This record gives C-alpha cells, sequence and structure tokens, in this order.
C-alpha cells in the first residue's frame, strides 16, 4: 500500500458526530450542529447566530469517531471572504486511539478586525476550509459556507 491509501483508510472510518460553539465569556451555547461537516468533495452550509461575530472567544467542541489510529490528528482552518483568506487557524488533538469517540475542545479567539465586520456582508460570503491531517498526511479537505442569521 501507500500514504494515499492510508489517508483514505482513516477518512473511510472517520465521522464528525456533533459540534457546538459556546460564548467562552459565559459558557452559553451559541450554535449546535449534528451534520458530519468533515464529508469532503461537496460544499456544506452552517447557519450561525450573528452574535458569534461579537464574541472575543468561542469554545468549540468537535465530537468525532475514528476506526483508525492517528499519531497526531490536527486541523488547519482557513476562513475565506470573497476569495481572500482573512484568518488561518491551526489546532492539534494528537494521538487518536483506534475505534474511539472523542470530544476535541478548542478556544477560538477571532481577529478583532473580524468582530466588527457586518453580519449582512459576511453572511453567505464566508467559506471555512478545514484540512484534516495525521501529522503531515492530508486525510480530507472540507468546505462549509457560513450564514450569520
Ligand atoms: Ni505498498
Amino acid at each position: 500500500s501507500a500514504k494515499d491509501e492510508r489517508a483514505r483508510e482513516i477518512l473511510r472510518g472517520f465521522k464528525l458526530n456533533w459540534m457546538n460553539l459556546r460564548d467562552a465569556e459565559t459558557g452559553k451555547i451559541l450554535w449546535q450542529g449534528t451534520e458530519d461537516l468533515s464529508v469532503p468533495g461537496v460544499e456544506h452550509e452552517a447557519r450561525v447566530p450573528k452574535k458569534i461575530l461579537k464574541c472575543k472567544a468561542v469554545s468549540r467542541e468537535l465530537n468525532f469517531s475514528s476506526t483508525e489510529q492517528m499519531e497526531k490528528f490536527r486541523l488547519e482552518q482557513k476562513v475565506y471572504f470573497k476569495g481572500q483568506c482573512l484568518e488561518e487557524w491551526f489546532f492539534e488533538f494528537g494521538f487518536v486511539i483506534p475505534n474511539s469517540t472523542n470530544t476535541w475542545q478548542s478556544l477560538i479567539e477571532a481577529a478583532p478586525e473580524s468582530q466588527m465586520m457586518p453580519a449582512s456582508v459576511l453572511t453567505g460570503n464566508v467559506i471555512i476550509e478545514t484540512k484534516f491531517f495525521d501529522d503531515d498526511l492530508l486525510v480530507s479537505t472540507s468546505r462549509v459556507r457560513l450564514f450569520y442569521v
């Protein structure tokens, strides 16, 4: 076999079960998703309350299942607005026990420049690109268009 086939094994056995965003200031739920937004090769949509834009810090929980072991599960997220990369995020989970279900908690501190951009301009015009890696092995690329309601 090969690295390309190993990545497909991990991808085949991977699932995002649920995700939520909390206002880190209060711990109150902003947003809750149950769609597997890790599914690649298509565009997804997420409808998020516009109040998220005025949060200095959001607490994300991603709950995921992996049939395959991963040595160093990490994410690279790029926020695109009108073709322009506004923000770059790097998150690391680390070691994933095979046949495990895990909650990955991340504090996400938005650029202050992003906090004052109007919801009416961002809505429908923002793509989050997520690259799922095992160390340097790219497992999948997923795309979610954001609406701020
Ligand atoms: Ni081989």
